[PDB]
């Protein structure tokens, strides 16, 4: 492919021997999740993100699938793969570094970062919808749209990441994958459709408006998607749930974003808008 093949020794060298201590303590660990750990590295005179993968053949399939999707899909709102390593004792994927990490971490202000403004949140929602539109236009279903998989660059531009479970309505699967707090009912039953990505994006829009995680075991409701029912049954208002860590949110645009989220979250897959309609509505909002 057009990607660089890196030596495992070069990647081990540039991540301080895959130093598992967090970056805040002087180590190289930036994150963990998606079948591996992500480390900060320095190749040539550039900061990079090195994901070290850790079923053996199931992990190799995710490695191959990510490379395949990345070779085909290049867009301003998608992460960029620079290279890979498959020669040492572990599989590695090398990406262009995202200085502002994930939307999940910026919404929680992890490591003391300042709360995102409403202006920045609108740009992020638009950017993420543009990335999903590119994936759907190129006949790919992400299957794990969530705030942890929306990364933020040096200008807080939204970049969709983690295409290891992406698939090139309609199709069924015996291996149900995804993150339960973001999954559409039909996705939880094994259906594979881009309509499920829309539902997950609706949960992301609620996270952007409220600053709350999609699931919190010590919260009522535990699942963020359940606030749609509280608002519909007039028990609460969207105003009650707006993230208090903002000083520039205006009711009109917050209600406009909530209307998009509510439409995405329709329980019936055929009643949800498609990604092009979601993009149009988010563009009209600003
Ligand atoms: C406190 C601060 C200085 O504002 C933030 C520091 N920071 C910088 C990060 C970069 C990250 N990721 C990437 O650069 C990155 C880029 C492309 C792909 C991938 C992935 F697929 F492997 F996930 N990760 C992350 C994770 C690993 C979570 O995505 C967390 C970070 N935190």
């Amino acid at each position: 492919t057009r990607f660089h093949s890196f030596s495992f020794y070069e990647l081990k060298n540039v991540t301080n021997n895959f130093d598992e201590r967090p970056i805040s303590v002087g180590g190289n660990k930036m994150g963990e999740g998606g079948f591996g750990v992500v480390y900060k590295g320095y190749v040539n005179n550039t900061t990079v993100a090195v994901k070290k993968l850790a079923t053996t053949e199931e992990l190799k399939q995710q490695f191959d699938q990510e490379i395949k999707v990345m070779a085909k899909c290049q867009h301003e709102n998608l992460v960029e793969l620079l290279g890979f390593s498959s020669d040492g004792d572990d599989l590695c994927l090398v990406y262009v570094y995202m200085p502002n990490g994930s939307l999940l971490d910026r919404l929680s202000c992890l490591d003391g970062t300042p709360p995102l403004s409403w202006h920045m949140r609108c740009k992020i929602a638009q950017g993420a919808a543009n990335g999903i539109n590119f994936l759907h236009e190129n006949h790919h279903i992400h299957r794990d749209i969530k705030s942890a998989n929306i990364l933020l660059d040096e200008a807080f531009t939204a970049k969709i990441s983690d295409f290891g479970l992406a698939r090139a309505q309609t199709v069924m699967t015996s291996r149900i994958v995804g993150t339960t707090a973001y999954m559409a009912p039909e996705a939880l039953r094994g259906e594979i459709t881009p309509k499920s990505d829309i539902y997950s994006f609706g949960v992301v829009l609620l996270e952007i408006i409220t600053g709350l995680p999609a699931v919190d075991e010590h919260r009522e409701p535990q699942l963020l998607l359940d606030i749609k029912e509280e608002i519909e049954d007039e028990e609460k208002t969207i105003e009650d749930y707006i993230d208090k860590k903002m000083n520039d949110a205006d009711s009109t645009s917050v209600e406009a974003m909530y209307s998009v989220a509510s439409q995405c979250l329709h329980e019936k897959k055929n009643k949800r808008p498609d990604i092009k309609k979601v993009q149009q509505l988010l563009q009209e909002m600003t």
